[PDB]
């Protein structure tokens, strides 16, 4: 309740904020239904892994939301292009990436856009989930229900979402996480979208990993990459699976 200096624009519009009696740092939304539901889940979360929200005030017609402040920038900036990142470096920001989108998971809330741009790292450099406007809530009351609606980015979406009128909500975000995986240790990003049309998903299908960006990965890597980008989303590893996985638990 106390005066915010807004000092610069983070990424509607994300303006970086300072408190002037005490110096705290807050990302502030700036908005000019979607922004009700986006507040609405906020509410919701708290999670070390997921970005922290503490307020929103209506003013004229424009929406505030305060949220925590990420001196880390985003993953995506931490990926050197063709060549990734260290793999003990990837592996801990999967770690985290996990822990955040199980979370959500049990609280019933998918994501739905999960990719670098919205992973977000904290002075100390842990991983955040960042922007919950294309969420939804998968299970309300232990009940699931199907997602119709197609979002995300072409690259990081599943299959399903583009030949299937109805898709569970929680595999559509492993394979998301798959795919992040995958430019972490390659540096590079596997198709325009996953379909039978485009050449480079065939490769994939066709097991054809001496080509990039499987060429790239580690031999124990690539042997959960192979399991999370399954085309069956009925197939497809699930995350307590993935904790399992030899390479998620080697020591790095
Ligand atoms: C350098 C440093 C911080 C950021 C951010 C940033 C830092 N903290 C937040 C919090 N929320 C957002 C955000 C929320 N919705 N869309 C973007 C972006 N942030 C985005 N791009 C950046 C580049």
């Amino acid at each position: 309740v106390e005066d915010w200096d807004l000092v610069q624009t983070l990424g509607g519009e994300v303006q970086l904020a300072v408190n002037r009696v005490t110096e705290e740092a807050v990302a502030v939304k700036i908005v000019d239904e979607n922004i009700k539901k986006e507040i609405c889940i906020n509410k919701m979360l708290n999670h070390e892994n997921v970005v922290k929200f503490y307020g929103h005030r209506r003013e004229g017609n424009i929406q505030y939301l305060f949220l925590e402040y990420c001196s880390g920038g985003e993953l995506f900036d931490r990926i050197e292009p063709d060549i990734g990142m260290p793999e003990p470096d990837a592996q801990r920001f999967f770690h985290q990436l996990m822990a955040g989108v199980v979370y959500l998971h049990g609280i019933g809330i998918t994501h739905r856009d999960i990719k670098p741009e919205n992973l977000l790292l904290d002075e100390r450099d842990n991983l955040k989930i960042s922007d919950f406007g294309l969420a939804t809530v998968f299970r309300y009351n232990n009940r699931e229900r199907l997602l119709n609606k197609m979002c995300g980015t072409l690259p990081y979406v599943a299959p399903e979402l583009l030949k299937r009128r109805e898709f569970h909500a929680e595999p559509v975000d492993v394979w998301s996480c798959g795919i992040v995986l995958t430019a972490m240790l390659a540096g590079e990003l596997p198709w325009d979208q996953p379909s039978d049309s485009c050449q480079e998903y065939s490769d994939w299908k066709e097991k054809k990993t001496y080509l990039n960006p499987w060429k790239k990965i580690d031999s124990a890597p690539l042997a959960l990459l192979h399991k999370i980008l399954v085309e069956n989303p009925s197939a497809r590893i699930t995350i307590p699976d993935i904790k399992k996985d030899r390479w998620y638990n080697k020591p790095l």
